[PDB]
């Protein structure tokens, strides 16, 4: 459970929940397409915090981060 912001360069604003790591991920890729100016994730894992900011950098995209989680990876 993810929660999502996104604005255009029109100043205009969207909210999405994603229910897991594959669902916003396609809310992201799907609002990089139109040229957002600003994104936020919350209540993301490390692995989509990574992978939104490997495109956010690569796009200058202002983004915002508010998940992360610790512990829980174990061993094995």
């Amino acid at each position: 459970g993810t929660e999502i912001e996104l604005e255009s360069k029109n100043g205009q604003r969207e909210h999405y929940t994603a229910t897991s790591e594959d669902e916003a991920r396609k809310i992201i890729e799907k609002a990089v397409r139109r040229g957002i100016k600003r994104i936020e994730l919350r209540g993301a894992s490390e692995q989509l915090i990574r992978d939104m900011q490997e495109i956010a950098k690569q796009i200058g995209l202002q983004y915002r981060t508010d998940g992360s989680l610790e512990h829980h990876h174990h061993h094995h």
